[PDB]
């Protein structure tokens, strides 16, 4: 029961500002339906250009799910910031 | 004219991936306007706590403009990746 | 009272867990001391250079600084992402 | 033998640099240990969870390992930007 | 025809700006070939290595390999925001 | 005499691994020089951009010299990351 009050540095948050986090939970959502569709859009592509050999040396060349991936993790990392922003911890 | 053609390892785009592209763009747009608002709220949040200087401290130790920013550089970054997911430039 | 649970993505927690999550807290306040002990041996390095143009320069285009800053978010956001790791939000 | 003097733009560093240079390091160490801990409670996590589909489903979901692996790398980088605050290489 | 008049933010260029920007593109793939370089260097380190238990474990403790995958993913942001800054998109 | 001896996971280097760290070093003194020179042509846009409100508005929207920096912080950490595969230290 209110575990908050047993984690460091956490302090109680008022409804505004618990709303603004959700917000970003929110956001963050639709972008992990467009990174879905962007991988849905990358497994097709990869599956029609099969035995196209240049084609196929091409998009490996590009690595299209690393990047999917590092931008992935940039938009939840931000995430992060922006609801620690928001809650603003009382620790290091 | 055509300018795309000119920069390295620019690809020709179809409109199926300029759609993609823009439709990241626009989620971007979204996050910009919740960062407005996060920006606007801690500006009333450190106007409301004026000569209350415990509570300036906290704001200032919390650092969260700092994390404002940390957190709008990610964005933004996943972002340009995300849209290379989907562009796939011919270049390292 | 018990806003964890009105944050979405926010499961319950065992004491186990927050334990964790609180001994990584600690561990960046050890962290927190050296930074501010590596910055006062900053400012004591700068103060012993003063009149020295040479030195002077040379500490400004090393940028300690600046690289100071940038070890103390990698930190953080470390801190972050482990504390993640245990906790596990249930939303992107 | 001195092979610092070797590489471009090393400086020699005195007994009070290499020392809080080794502080950062050992602080790491516990990090290191820390992450070890966290990485066995993820193992035996998902091994009390075997044949709970929907407490595997979970865990997979949320990442954690990913996430750890995430945190592990800016605690590593972190330390390499403290390090290069005190070490102050004399190149870009 | 004309794609970059198609993406959102995206403004004519000066010939200029083409020239700085493909600039970064080129010094990036002499950092593609030393990357490749210290990948083959790795392999060849690793293979000599093969039957000696404690340097394998040296070279998989020391994790060369993804270091290097973070070093290049750095280069080719680093690269991005470099050509961001050229370019200067008229969207977050 | 030897510092690097007294660093904690620091291990001898050989000619070809000093050779190849000092191989980065430089490639990435030619790295500086191209954001030096970007850096000027952005002074220069500003500058002829004084008294053209919608320009000056345009460029500072754009955030370059921000871009710029973010670049070059990239660039260098990944250095930092493409030395640490040669030179594998013996700490976390
Ligand atoms: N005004 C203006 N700005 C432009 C134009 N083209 C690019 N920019 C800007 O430069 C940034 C970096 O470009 P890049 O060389 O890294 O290539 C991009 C990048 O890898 C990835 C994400 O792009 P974005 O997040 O929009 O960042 C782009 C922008 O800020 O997609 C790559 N990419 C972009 N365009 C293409 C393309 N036509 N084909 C293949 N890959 C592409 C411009 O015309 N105007
Ligand atoms: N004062 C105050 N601050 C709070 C409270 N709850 C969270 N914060 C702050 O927001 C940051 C980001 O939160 P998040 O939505 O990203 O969820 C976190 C995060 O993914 C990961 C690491 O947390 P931390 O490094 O402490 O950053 C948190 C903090 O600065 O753990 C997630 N997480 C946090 N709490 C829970 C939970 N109860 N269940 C599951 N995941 C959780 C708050 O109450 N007060
Ligand atoms: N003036 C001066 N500066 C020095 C000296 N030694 C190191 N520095 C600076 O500290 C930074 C961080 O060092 P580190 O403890 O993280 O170890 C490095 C790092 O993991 C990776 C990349 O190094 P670099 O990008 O040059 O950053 C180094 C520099 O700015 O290589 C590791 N590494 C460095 N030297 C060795 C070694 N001899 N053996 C094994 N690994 C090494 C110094 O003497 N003078």
């Amino acid at each position: 029961d209110n575990q908050h009050k047993k984690i460091k540095g956490y302090r109680d948050l008022s409804q505004e500002e618990i709303d603004m986090m959700n917000r970003v939970k929110e956001l963050g959502s639709q972008f992990e339906k467009l990174i879905q569709d962007v991988s849905d859009h990358l497994r097709g592509q990869y599956n029609a250009s099969l035995h196209n050999r240049d084609e196929i040396t091409r998009i490996a060349n590009a690595e299209p799910g690393r990047w999917l991936a590092i931008g992935k993790t940039d938009i939840q990392t931000g995430m992060m910031a922006i609801i620690r922003a928001i809650a603003q911890p009382d620790s290091f």
